[PDB]
């Protein structure tokens, strides 16, 4: 009884951005996040307006970024809002509640004033949650939890992953999903995110594990690939990431029937 | 067969950024880290300033200062050498290698070029610290994994707790200990840095939970006491560094017998 995504953008318990999110997917047949990880701000706009078109979102580092400013950031909404796609700013809140609110809000990056969804590791337990949608739900942004990791040694597994679960499905007016290797909840409201893809075999020489997007799409279950190196490091950055829209698509398809 | 912070300092394996805080610690009879958690960058330098002389150590949350510039971050390694303390950024990578060697090295905060020591979630596997200490070693710099949090229902337990142990006892030329309610190793050569702590009994109301001085130094045999809200919000800042430091210091003693 599996839904398209245009179907699980109406669920009734689906959040709001998930839900705009799965809508921009369904419209641009596009299940592709770029992980436009860059340290110059040229770069990163340039690689948002020209992948725009064929990304569901754009996944930032803002801390790697040598020029970043706010205004930076007031550029890169505008072509989120032209192109269509989210901004998810992957921080990996991963401290006590008390401190990741105001990491989140504050400083100078002030990342809830432009990120659509942020990241949590749930090893501080539930309060790290607690904390970020202080901030996170008068802002009406969304919150991945990290359920799974890619890289070699990750203790991401078993337990971990199933406390990761039970977190989101308790936090669910601000959890919207999950970064992980495959379908981890049963539950269609929840979105599925997988990093470490590539269309070639193979990894890094720190820990970087990758598989295909038919394998993660496809047999893992899940919904958006995570896509840094195989787009960016390639001369054609667009028809690199048309290669991997493309893949990722009918690999959803194909799992619809 | 249990030695003072001086005679740890001389150990064979012993990490040289370990050495000079254990050096430090033992010279001004300070083993209290001051959880530096405030926006303002004229409060951090007056802080430091003032509690120098009581602290072996200040950490940073460098991401909610409202005025960061890498020039407060110039006085206050001035204030750090004057003073005789380390400088902590608690950061907590926990990314795949790739990514956190250039969260460390770059970015507007440049972590690695004024951090003494920084810190590090085991949950990515070891890839973190090898990607950390590809921009660390270089620059003589140290890192504490987090085997253990203060935080309620923390996943650092168990097995988790054992595989931080066991990264960095792997990785002794970049690690030189933990951030952990208790001591974890049983090698002398690793600091255990432990916070959640307060003179009173209680917690906040996003998951923090505290346990006294005595308790964590005293009984659970940790080296450093990491607080925050004990210390900053009293009126007297100095005077409760003061309270923190003989309490943490005279538990110590008094477990070396
Ligand atoms: O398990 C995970 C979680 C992540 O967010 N990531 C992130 O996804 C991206 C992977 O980039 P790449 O495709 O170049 O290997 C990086 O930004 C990394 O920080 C990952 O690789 N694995
Ligand atoms: O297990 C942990 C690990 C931490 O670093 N911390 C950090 O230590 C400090 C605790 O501050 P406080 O004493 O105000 O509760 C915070 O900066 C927090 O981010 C913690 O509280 N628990
Ligand atoms: O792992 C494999 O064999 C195939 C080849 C390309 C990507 N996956
Ligand atoms: O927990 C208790 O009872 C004591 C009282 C102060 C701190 N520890």
């Amino acid at each position: 009884m599996e839904l398209s995504f245009g179907a699980r953008a109406e669920l009734p318990r689906i959040h709001p951005v998930a839900s705009k999110l799965l809508r921009l997917m369904q419209k641009k047949e596009t299940n592709l996040c770029l992980s436009a990880d860059v340290s110059l701000a040229r770069e990163l706009l340039q690689l948002a307006d020209a992948l725009g078109p064929s990304i569901c979102m754009l996944k930032t580092h803002v801390d790697i970024l040598n020029d970043f400013t706010l205004d930076v950031m007031k550029e890169l909404i505008t072509l989120a809002k032209c192109h269509e796609f989210l901004i998810f700013e992957d921080r990996k809140f991963a401290d006590i509640g008390n401190t990741v609110k105001k990491q989140y809000e504050g400083g100078i990056f002030k990342i809830a004033s432009w990120a659509d969804l942020v990241n949590a590791h749930v090893v501080p337990g539930s309060g790290v949650v607690k904390g970020l949608q202080e901030v996170g739900l008068p802002l009406h942004r969304g919150c991945l939890l990290i359920a799974e990791m890619s890289s070699t040694g990750s203790l991401a597994t078993g337990d971990y992953t199933r406390a990761a679960v039970r977190m989101a499905e308790e936090h669910s007016e601000f959890v919207v999903g999950f970064i992980s290797g495959s379908r981890v909840s049963m539950k269609p409201e929840f979105l599925h995110l997988t990093p470490g893809v590539q269309l070639e075999a193979g990894g890094d020489n720190l820990g970087q594990q990758y598989n295909s997007p038919q394998e993660v799409i496809g047999k893992r279950g899940s919904d958006i690939i995570i896509v840094g190196r195989g787009i960016i490091s390639a001369a054609d950055r667009l028809e690199a990431a048309e290669m991997y829209r493309k893949a990722a698509w009918e690999a959803y398809l194909s799992r619809l029937g």
